[PDB]
C-alpha cells in the first residue's frame, strides 16, 4: 500500500549504516582468533558459534531501509558460498569495504557510473592476475592433499577423497553417507544427477546442509506441468501407503498444487519434494526418460493419452536415495535393470554414428556420461555415532573444496591472495580521475580480509600488512603462527575459485549500491 | 526519430516562434517547448555531464543531429543507432500533455478521510 | 566576536532574498501611476511617499545576511543619484532583474565568473550604444527647455537655469537660496568651490537634500592634520561667541577632534563643519592660499611657527555662506577684498608666463577659473513662502538635471532608452556559450524599468515592450498617455548621464554578487 | 575558572571543523578567477574584497575548541606574510591540505609522531628542490622587472625601486611617502633603521599596513626600564604642547607606564609610541648612542644621576619621521649634525683598528653601515589625490616583493613551483611506512594551491595538474589565459621566499595539530 521514498544520499546512508550491521556482526569470526557471535535463539539455551555463514542467516534490522542494505549484500554474498562451497564472510568484508570509501567518494561529489566501472575494472584485472598466482592441482596425489588440508590435517579424509575421484574421474559424482561401522567403504552405483535445485524450500529437512534428502523414495516422471493436485491424489494417496517418500520430475509445479505440497510437508502428512525436469525442448522429454529407465518406471507424457489417474505403483519411478539442493538433483543408486540401461547408453550411442552436427554429438555424449558413470558412494566410517558423524562432515566439507581447487586451482589463504593481487595493480589507471578512484578504492579494499584476520588476532594491521606487499608470489602471514613464509607449503590456502568468487560477487553489489539513487519500501 | 531525447528538443527549437491568442496563451506555448527539453537534459544529468551545454549545442545543428549520451559524442543519432519509434515520441508527448492538462485546470479535489 | 559564515549557494539565496524586499517595496513608486509606500515614523503620523530614494532609506531587514544583500545594492545605487543628482529607483529594479537571473543561471550550473564578464561586456557595448542615441544639448534654447521639463513644465524655471548658465558658463557654479519676496533675483558673487566633502554626515542639517548649510560663517584654514581639540579651545570658544558657525579647512581631521565636534553639533554647543583641504601636495599649499584671499583672513601652517593658540579673531576667513556636499565645499560671497583678489589672479597668470610644461599649466589656469569665475546666486521667489520653498525645490532638482545634459545629452526616458539599446545588441555574442548566457541576461534585464512603469500602470508589459522594440530611435511609450511615439518630442526624457550611471552601477554590483562565494557576518 | 578538556580524537575532529570555515572562507579568493568575500561591518555598507588577509582577519568561530583551531592556523599562517609581504591565503589552502588527510590517516590507526616526522621530511626536501628551481636575480636589470610584475605592470614602478636600490644598495633602506604632486622624487636622508616592533598595537593608526607613523615626532632615549609613568610627567606634559608625537625609546616598557600610554592613544590626549632600545648588553647601551647622535638630542642612563625629571625639551631626541611594523623601527631623516654623526663615525671605525677579535668586526662595521647608508625616499606621485594614494600602495607592495626576490630569487607563480616539486620527490622514502604516509601526505598537499586556482576558474583540476605534472622547470599553468607554457616568461611568478615560508609555516602548524592530544579552554 503507501510506502516510503528516499533519495540519493539520504537514501544510501541507510543501507551502509545496515550493512555496516551486517559486516560487523559477521567479520568477528574471521580467521584463527575469531571470536564468537551469541545468537539467542527463541525457547532453550542460546548458540556460540563462530561460523559467519549462521550469524548472517539471523541478522536482519528493523528499519526496512537499513534492512535491505544488509538484505542486499546477504543475497549476493551467499551466492559465493553456493559456488565454491565457501567464502561468504570474506565476499561481506570485501562489500563493506567496498560500499564505505565508494560512497565515501560520491559525497566526495566524484560521479558514481564511474567510480563503478573504474571498480570493475580493478576488479576485471584482479582476477586475471589471480588465475596466475594460481597453483595447479591435477595429479591424485594433490587432490589427496588439498583434502587433507582441508579437514584440520586428516591425512584419511584427503586420501578417501581421492580413491573416489579416481573411480569416476575429476568430473565424477561423488556422495557421502553414514558409515556402517569402524571402516570406511566406497563403491559406484547406478545413479545419476542433473542440475535442478529444490522447487521450494521447505521440503528441505537437513538445514545443516540446506538440501533435501529421502530414503528409498519414489520417483514421479510426468512430463507435463502440474498446478492442480486433483491429478495426484490417485498416484499421491496411494504413497502415503507403503510411506515411501515421493519425488516428482515434471517440467514444472505451480501454485495450488505445489502450495498445497510445501503445506503437508510441515504437517507431517506425507513428506514428498519434487523439481523442474532437466533442460528444455525435445531434449528434456529425451532426458525425461532417461532417468525413468535409470530409475526403472515410466514416463507420463500427454503426448500418448497419458493421464496422472491411470497410472499405478509400477509405472512410477525408484531409487535408494535422493538428494535436491538449491540447484542440484542427485539420483543414488536406480532400481532401474544393470540391463536396460546398458540397452539405452546402445541408442544413445547409435544415435552419435548419426550426429550431422557438432553441438548435437556433444549434448549426446554428455548424456551416456551422467547415464553411464555412475555415482561414487563414501560411507564415513568410525568408532562411535557422534566421531562418525564429525567426521562425515569434514569429508562433506572437503569434498567441496577439493572440486573448486581441481577446477581453477588454489592460492595463498588467510587473505593474502588478495592483498598481492592488490600490490601488483598499483600502476593500473582508467578513463578519467574518477574511475581512478574507482580503481583504488577497489584495491585498498581488497586489503580488508587480511587486515582483518590480523586485526581479530590483536595485531598491528599496517605492518602485517605492508610485510605482506613487499613479498612476492604467495608470501604470506600465517597468521596462527605469527611467521611469515609461503603459505601454500605451510598449508594455509583457498581454493582459487571461491576468492575469485567472494571478489566477483561483492563486487557486484558494491557496484549496484554505489550507483542506487532511490529506495522504495513499506511503511512501518 | 533520432533517440536520447533530441527528437524532441529539436521540434522544439523549430517552434520558437510559435504564437497563441494572447499572452497566456503564449506562456502555455513557452511552457511547452521548455518542458519538451527534459528527456534530453535527464538523460545527460544521469551521465554528470553539464545539460545546458548539450543541449545547446544540439539545438544548435538540425535534422537528427543529437548527442550519443552513451559516447559523449555528437553527431546523426540515426547512423549511430540510437532512435525511437516515432510513434512512442509522439505518444509520450500526447499522453504527458494531456494529464499536465488536466491537473492545471482542477480547482477542487474530493477524497476520503484518514 | 563568533561569527557565522555561509556558503556559496546557501550565502547566495541569502542575499538576493534579501535584496528582492529592497527592490519589491521601492519600485512600487516607479513610473507615473506609482503607488504609495507608507514609511512609518516613530512618534507621530506616518509619511506616505512616492520617492524611491526616501524608501530605500529605511528598509533595513533583520536576517544579518538578507541584510547585507539589501544593503550593497543600496551603498552603489546610491552611488548613481550622487552622480546624475537621480536614476536611484532605476538602478535598483535593474540590479534585481540582472542578479535574478545571473543567479539563476549559477544554479544551472554555468560559470560565475563568465557570466559576469557577459554582462560586463553586454553593459560595456550598451554604453557606447547609448552615446550615439544621445540627443545633443548645447544652445542655451536646449537648457533653458532642459530645465523646464524638468520641473512639471514651468517654463519659468527652465528661463532662470539658462539666464545663469549665460552667466557662468556651463562649467560656472550655480547657486539656489530662498527669495525676498515675489519677483526672482540672480547676480554672480566673489566666491568658489572644490570637490571635498563633509568629514561626517551629522554635521548635515537639511536632510532634504542632505548637506549642510552655514549662515556668515567663519572659514578656518590650517595647513595641518588636526586630531586634538587642545588647539581649538582658544580660537573655537571664541567662536561660540559672535555666534557665527565655524568652517575648518586642513590637511585632515582625526579621531579626538573630530568625534569631539561631530558630538558637539548634535548638542548645539556651537555648529561647526569642517572638511579636507582641496588637492594634495604643494597644491595644495597653494589652493589653501586661494581661499584664504577669497575669504579673508590668513593660513596657519606650521612651516612658519604659526600655531592656533596665536591666532586671533582676524586671522580667521570669512564669507557669507557655505554649502556642503556628500563630495563638494562650496563658499558663498567672500569677504575678501575684490581689490586683493583680482590680485592674487595676477600672480597666478603671471606664473603661466613660466609654465615650462603643459599639466602645470592647466592646472594654474584652471585655479585662476575658479577663484575668478565666481559663483551665481538664483534666489526664487513667489507669492508665499509655502509657494516658494517649494518652487526653490523645483529649481534646485531642474538645475541638477539641466547639467547632467549639458554634459552627455539627454536621451527617452520611461525606461525606452534602455530598451532600445537592449533590441541593438540582439547579436552580440562573447568567448563561450556562459558568456552569452551573460549578455542575455543583462540584455533581458535593460527592459525591467519599462515593464515595471507599464506593470504599475495596469497595462500588459510584453506587449507594450515589444511594440516599444519594434520601433527605432527614441520611438516610446509615454506611459502618461497610452499613446506611442516620439519620447524627446512628447517631453519624456532622461540625462544620458543617468541612464548611463544606473545602468553601470547596477551592473557592478550584480556582477559582484553573483561572483561571492562566501558571507561572514555577526552571530544574532 | 572552570574549564572544559577534549581528548584526542573527539578534541582533533573540533579543531579541524574549525579550520575549515577559515580555510574555505579564505580560499575562495585563490587564483585569478576568484570570488568575492563580503565581509558585513559594524554600521556602514559591507565590504567587498578578494583579499585573503582581510577575510582571515576576522574570521572567528563560535565553538570554543573550532575556533582555537582556526585561530591556530592564522596566528602561523600570518607569520608568512609577515616573513615575504605575502603568501598567507597560501600557507592557509596548505595547512587545510596537510591537516585533513593527517588526521584522517590517525583515525586510520597510524602513529602521530610518525607522521609528522614523515611529513617534516617531506617538506624539508621540498625546501632545497626548491633552492634549485629558483632562477637568481641580482642584475638591477630584473629588480627593475620583478618589481613592475609586481604591480599589474608599471613599468614605472620598477624602475623607480631600482633607482632607488641603487642609491642604498639591495640591503639599504627604502621609504615610501606621498608625493608633492606629479612627477617622482628620490633621494637619500640621514636615517637609520633597527630590528625592534611596537609595544603594543593599538598605536597603530595605518591598519591598512598595520603599522604606525609620526610626523616631525620626539624620540626620548632613555637607558633604562620604565613602568611608572610617574617618571614621565614632567617631559611628556611638555610634549602635548607642541603637539609633536613622541617616540620613547627605552629598555623596555611595562605595565603601568605601558598600559597608561596604550589607553591615552585611543582617547586622543597625546599620540606617542615607545619600542625597546635595540640589542642587548653594552652593545645596546652603545646604539641608544648612535640613535641620539643620529637624531640630535641626548640619552638619559641612570648610570649617571640622570633622571627623567631633569630633562628639558632639548635634551630630547628629534626627526621629521618615524615609522614602527610589527618588528622594525625606522627612524627617517634626523635633526643630528650632518658634521657631528661624520665624527660618530669617526670613533666607530678607529675602533675596528683595536678589533682584537672578529665578531666584534662585523658587529662594528654593521653599525657604522646603518648609521652611514641613511635612508632612501621614494615619493610617489601621480595626477590626482586618488592615483595618487593608489599608485604609493603600489609601489609599497611591489617594494616588498622585490626584496624577497633579491634574497632568494624567484619561482614559477600560480602555484606550479609546488606541484613541480612535490612531482620531483616522488621516490622518497622514511623510516617506517607511516612515515611514509607522512612524506605522501604532504606531497599530496602540496597541490592543493594549484588545483583550487585551477578550480576557482572553473576548470578541471586533474587533467591541469597533471599535464603540469608532466612538464620539468618552470612549466606551469598561466590561469589567466588557459594556455601552459613558461611561467617565468609569461610574467607569472614568486619570489622564492614566500613559497618556501607558506610551506614551512603550514607544515609547522599542520604538525603540532596531528601531534595534539588535549585541548583546554574555557566553559561558555
Amino acid at each position: 500500500a503507501a510506502k516510503d521514498v528516499k533519495f540519493g544520499n539520504d537514501a544510501r546512508v541507510k543501507m551502509l549504516r545496515g550493512v555496516n550491521v551486517l559486516a560487523d556482526a559477521v567479520k568477528v569470526t574471521l580467521g584463527p582468533k575469531g571470536r564468537n557471535v551469541v545468537l539467542d535463539k527463541s525457547f532453550g539455551a542460546p548458540t556460540i558459534t563462530k561460523d559467519g555463514v549462521s550469524v548472517a542467516r539471523e541478522i536482519e534490522l528493523e528499519d526496512k531501509f537499513e534492512n535491505m542494505g544488509a538484505q542486499m549484500v546477504k543475497e549476493v554474498a551467499s551466492k559465493a558460498n553456493d559456488a565454491a562451497g565457501d567464502g561468504t564472510t570474506t565476499a561481506t568484508v570485501l562489500a563493506q569495504a567496498i560500499i564505505t570509501e565508494g560512497l565515501k567518494a560520491v559525497a566526495a561529489g566524484m560521479n558514481p557510473m564511474d567510480l563503478k566501472r573504474g571498480i570493475d575494472k580493478a576488479v576485471t584485472a584482479a582476477v586475471e592476475e589471480l588465475k596466475a598466482l594460481s597453483v595447479p592441482c591435477s595429479d591424485s596425489k594433490a587432490i589427496a592433499q588439498v583434502g587433507t588440508i582441508s579437514a584440520n590435517s586428516d591425512e584419511t579424509v584427503g586420501k578417501l577423497i581421492a580413491e573416489a575421484m579416481d573411480k569416476v574421474g575429476k568430473e565424477g559424482v561423488i556422495t557421502v553417507e553414514d558409515g556402517t561401522g569402524l571402516q570406511d567403504e566406497l563403491d559406484v552405483v547406478e545413479g545419476m544427477q542433473f542440475d535442478r535445485g529444490y522447487l521450494s524450500p521447505y521440503f528441505i529437512n537437513k538445514p545443516e546442509t540446506g538440501a533435501v534428502e529421502l530414503e528409498s523414495p519414489f520417483i514421479l516422471l510426468a512430463d507435463k506441468k502440474i498446478s492442480n493436485i486433483r491429478e495426484m491424489l490417485p498416484v499421491l494417496e496411494a504413497v502415503a501407503k507403503a510411506g515411501k517418500p515421493l519425488l516428482i520430475i515434471a517440467e514444472d509445479v505451480e501454485g495450488e498444487a505445489l502450495a498445497t505440497l510445501v503445506v503437508n510437508t510441515m504437517r507431517g502428512i506425507v513428506k514428498v519434494a519434487a523439481v523442474k525436469a532437466p533442460g528444455f525442448g525435445d531434449r528434456r522429454k529425451a532426458m525425461l526418460q532417461d532417468i525413468a529407465t535409470l530409475t526403472g518406471g515410466t514416463v507420463i507424457s500427454e503426448e500418448i493419452g497419458m493421464e496422472l489417474e491411470k497410472a499405478t505403483l509400477e509405472d512410477l519411478g525408484q531409487a535408494k536415495r535422493v538428494v535436491i539442493n538449491k540447484d542440484t538433483t542427485t539420483i543414488i543408486d536406480g532400481v532401474g535393470e544393470e540391463a536396460a540401461i546398458q540397452g539405452r547408453v546402445a541408442q544413445i550411442r547409435q544415435q552419435i554414428e548419426e550426429a550431422t552436427s557438432d553441438y548435437d554429438r556433444e549434448k549426446l555424449q554428455e548424456r551416456v556420461a551422467k547415464l553411464a558413470g555412475g555415482v561414487a558412494v563414501i560411507k564415513v566410517g568410525a568408532a562411535t555415532e557422534v566421531e562418525m558423524k564429525e567426521k562425515k562432515a569434514r569429508v562433506e566439507d572437503a569434498l567441496h573444496a577439493t572440486r573448486a581447487a581441481v577446477e581453477e586451482g588454489v592460492v595463498a589463504g588467510g587473505g593474502v591472495a588478495l592483498i598481492r593481487v592488490a600490490s601488483k595493480l598499483a600502476d593500473l589507471r582508467g578513463q578519467n580521475e574518477d574511475q581512478n578512484v574507482g580503481i583504488k578504492v577497489a584495491l585498498r579494499a581488497m586489503e580488508a580480509p587480511l587486515r582483518q584476520i590480523v586485526l581479530n588476532c590483536g595485531e598491528k594491521p599496517s605492518v602485517v600488512a605492508n610485510t605482506v606487499k613487499g613479498g612476492d608470489g604467495n608470501y604470506g602471514y600465517n597468521a596462527a603462527t605469527e611467521e611469515y613464509g609461503n603459505m601454500i607449503d605451510m598449508g594455509i590456502l583457498d581454493p582459487t575459485k571461491v576468492t575469485r568468487s567472494a571478489l566477483q560477487y561483492a563486487a557486484s553489489v558494491a557496484g549496484l549500491m554505489i550507483t542506487t539513487e532511490c529506495m522504495v519500501t513499506d511503511l512501518p
